[PDB]
């Protein structure tokens, strides 16, 4: 069962108006979410609508923050003053390409945010304004560190993007061996995940997302390792909250979150040049694309490509939910007085 | 059999001037290579010294390069002019710093270097300096793409570093399950390989070293994604030699190298401000530390730490040398009329 993705999209801003949040700000959620979906990330896509507006409801969120921001050359700190992460790391991303454009370059230290789902929808908006991008964040803490037993830091993902001839490379990637938002979307869907992704609550690896308690690092000290550069980076430097100094969206109703982002814009015009950027890009995507495949698969893939190629499916065949979450989304719509669409 | 760091470093730069490399070049190498093996990164140690300098022998490197730099900003672009690239890299890693002082932040982007050793220690020297450090190069293809069965990208490693209260933290990683240096490594020493690391020249798994044909990505995907990142980075950005046009420093004796490097250097005083960033590392530092450990481990360790710590054993009991590679260094020692210490 598929939905029209334009209708989702304004029945979701419309809930969000309902339960308080401003006009950017619900559109930024909305358009994240549906992005996500889009794009075959239902980790980071609608599933995570009825958490944000609880958070909203509860007084965890800000509805309509101003979003200071203080420039420092070619740095710019932001205080997202406890806002829908979407909306802040959207301003942060105007303001990283705006530094780039005037410096070359352009980080921007983003604290008091909350979950802003999918980063490399950041990356990529970046990447189309002719960017090389680096965005991360960080997460309150599920993951265990590279010889641990209990949860010491989030699953913290990063996101690189680049422009290219045949279109925008992404690459989005938890630092765990899977996102939390995927163990989500498997309980949402029924279906058992694999073992080398968390154990329960006695340490035991489980098949089981309902019986998930901590994750591991990808790749065990590696990931490890760059989890803490997420950290580092995201919430450390910023100002924002690091690791268990981080509220937990899911179990911490007390206070807001203080999420942290890092971003960075690099424009290829002040080093190789913007021309010859996009050639020798293109040089790199046609030799990934002629690499012969390995068995089960019918050909190399870039990061982003075949997430383009569903997001433009899915915009004129419509995008598929999980009936839970389907429900969940309807019984939310009457919660707020914004019933679910019966022609969406 | 241990030998003494120092003796080895002395004998090792005698070495590169008597194969005809400069002052700065030799002093540059030797410090990157044993600075390697005191940490216990064997990988990255002497065991290179011998293809270093054959590379020399064969004309492919400029044993006195000029090392041109031009700054644009807060970004600048180094001309490694294809010099050993320990020498070249020391310069990237003082201009960094510089622009960094400047501005804020500062971004490195070399072409026309070699094969720098561990990324780490770059990395290292710059947080040393108070610098949040991320530190890129790229490398001949020696890892098929995710879903690929022919080399399509190098071992491609990254590094970050930060200081702390309590020490630098050090990341160093090949975005490959392995990096090629530990397969040379076990190959020296007379050890099998975890055959989740790469496959023979038939595709299949091997746990054999010395028929290692190419390897895989880490975490399939993810590492691919990351070996992209570094690879934009280092080589696209740069204006080096990118991917398959990267040469093969054990397999090509026709031309120079032309190995990509990108180094970022970010002033913490320009965000959350210096003595905060301290503290804050210093209370994640601590975090970690006291996380209980999991099986088979007695604590949990900070990337970096453990390589501190034998350093500074080794600086004190001396370093140990595969007798295979103590063998070939004699050799090599022989051929250029610096006979091995037997006071080492
Ligand atoms: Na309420
Ligand atoms: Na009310
Ligand atoms: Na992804
Ligand atoms: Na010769
Ligand atoms: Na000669
Ligand atoms: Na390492």
């Amino acid at each position: 069962m598929r939905w029209r993705a334009d209708f989702l999209s304004a029945w979701a801003e419309a809930l969000l108006r309902k339960a308080g949040a401003d006009e950017p700000s619900a559109k930024a959620v909305a358009w994240a979410l549906v992005e996500a979906d889009l794009r075959g990330v239902g980790s980071h896509g609608l599933l995570r609508l009825p958490v944000y507006v609880r958070r909203l409801e509860a007084g965890l969120v800000n509805p309509s923050p101003t979003l200071p921001l203080e420039e420092r050359g070619p740095v710019a700190l932001l205080d997202g003053e406890h806002g829908f992460g979407p909306r802040v790391a959207l301003k942060a991303v105007e303001a990283a390409q705006s530094l780039a454009r005037r410096h070359g370059l352009g980080a921007v230290g983003v604290r008091r945010s909350t979950h802003f789902g999918m980063a490399g929808l950041y990356a990529e908006k970046l990447a189309r304004e002719g960017f090389v991008a680096w965005v991360t964040t960080n997460a309150e803490p599920d993951v265990v560190p590279f010889g641990g037993r209990e949860k010491a830091l989030g699953t913290n993902p990063l996101a690189f993007a680049a422009p290219a001839p045949q279109g925008i490379l992404v690459a989005d990637l938890a630092t765990s061996e899977s996102a939390m938002g995927k163990v989500f979307l498997a309980r949402e869907k029924g279906e058992r995940i694999p073992p080398s992704w968390g154990v329960d609550r006695e340490g035991s690896p489980t098949d089981d997302p309902h019986r998930v308690y901590a994750l591991r690092p990808l790749g065990g000290p590696k990931g490890y390792a760059l989890a803490l550069l997420v950290e580092v980076l995201s919430g450390v430097l910023t100002g924002a909250g690091v690791a268990h100094g981080i509220g937990r969206m899911y179990d911490e109703w007390d206070r807001p979150q203080d999420v942290g982002h890092f971003l960075l814009a690099l424009d290829p015009g002040r080093f190789v040049g913007k021309e010859a950027f996009l050639e020798r890009m293109g040089a790199l995507w046609q030799a990934l694309k002629a690499t012969p495949p390995a068995p089960g698969h019918e050909e190399v893939f870039l990061p982003g490509e075949l997430e383009a190629r569903r997001r433009e499916r899915a915009l004129a065949e419509g995008m598929a939910l999980p009936e839970r979450v389907v429900a969940e989304l309807k019984a939310l719509g009457e919660r707020y007085g914004v019933p679910w669409r019966d022609d969406a």
